């Protein structure tokens, strides 16, 4: 049949809608006319071009962001639970060494990156761990089934100029489409070019795919 | 058979996503076992009483904005275009009037709130009208259906102080559910409260409540 749609999801770890939007995504590439290619990218680097403000900033908004995500792990059926200091002790460690391995793991394992995004996000937003020490991104790539040696050794090019500048230039590309925050969703259809905003588009993008919406735990074939 | 769960929605005409959300409601009020009470509020004072400054302050985010509604208007078939100084015009300017007036309707003509605030919403975000003036506001509640005579009545209150205040305590009490922006649903289910922003969670609006979702344009039938 005709061409898959590709889709460029660009994510963070660091955000807990981004694991959102990532598992509707990873679900419905199995039923839509798609081809799901995952960016990894920097919410920070993202929020730094856009020259965005902190979501936080209003005390009513930071609040609601802490009581809705109970309810959409629920909905999206992703096993999270809200840190036990989000905006202070994971927000400002930063997410850099993680952001940065996953980059090489698509550069490298391309079919490991799904499974270690999961694991990273298993981590820090469903057991509170921490994301940020070699050990702990290690521990995450094994879980992924990702063999010790494998891992350690993307892990020793993290810091690699290579991989430093992938990572920017996949952040950068996010921008360039005009991205303000993350999940960040480009679909290219028919010669056009969609940029969509949030875990909650998802809805619009199957319309403008012309594909069928099946909520976010579609029906497995 | 249970009765009905009351769902409670603030909006304000000035605010194109209230009449996306505002939509949705009215279609599902039809299919889902709830009774929509309509509240109308003043954005101003939800932003003020909020702290919450424009979603347009961050370059690359009010350029999204006008980007998605024309996309967001076809999947949920609602007639509306951008205007032309939505800031030094329609919003520089003020809704208040149009608000008051649909206190005074909430008051005294219940079963006509409905009408009116679609004709409100036809003038400012469909035909890029002014909703203003008196005569105005006027145009709008006669193609309502609403009797040229009992509109004008209406149109007397709004300077009341009894139609003031109400307008104040309405969007008062959407600030102390938390909103921080419109359209903001308060579903009372089971005993429980939710608070949802946005035209975006219907979907997670249905699955809280038991019901089922059939997108923005749910069969009529
Ligand atoms: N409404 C979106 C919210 C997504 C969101 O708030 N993302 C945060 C990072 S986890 C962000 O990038 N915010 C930028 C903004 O709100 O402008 C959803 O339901 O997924
Ligand atoms: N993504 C939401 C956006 C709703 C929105 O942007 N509402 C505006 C008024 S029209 C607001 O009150 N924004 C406050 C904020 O974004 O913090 C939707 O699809 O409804």
């Amino acid at each position: 049949g005709p061409a898959p749609r590709v889709l460029e999801l660009f994510y963070d770890v660091l955000s807990p809608y981004s694991w959102l939007g990532f598992e509707v995504l990873c679900r419905y590439q199995h039923l839509w006319n798609i081809k799901l290619k995952l960016r990894p990218a920097l919410l920070a680097g993202i929020m730094k071009d856009s020259g965005n403000q902190p979501p936080a900033m209003v005390p009513h908004k930071g609040q609601y962001i802490l009581k809705e995500i109970p309810l959409l792990k629920q909905l999206f059926q992703v096993p999270m639970s809200v840190p036990k200091d989000f905006f202070g002790e994971h927000v400002k460690k930063g997410t850099v060494n993680a952001m940065r391995f996953l980059t090489a793991v698509s550069m490298e394992q391309p079919e490991m990156l799904e499974k270690v995004s999961r694991e990273l996000w298993m981590r820090i937003w469903s057991r509170d761990e921490d994301i940020t020490e070699s050990q702990n991104i290690l521990s995450a790539a094994e879980k992924a089934g990702m063999a010790t040696a494998q891992a350690q050794h993307l892990l020793n090019k993290i810091s690699t100029e290579l991989v430093k500048s992938k990572l920017r230039e996949t952040t950068g590309a996010a921008c360039k489409y005009g991205a303000f925050g993350l999940p960040t969703t480009v679909a290219h259809v028919d010669g056009k070019t969609y940029m969509l905003f949030g875990s909650d588009r998802m809805e619009l993008l199957a319309y403008l795919l012309g594909e069928k919406w099946m909520g976010p735990v579609p029906p497995t074939l």
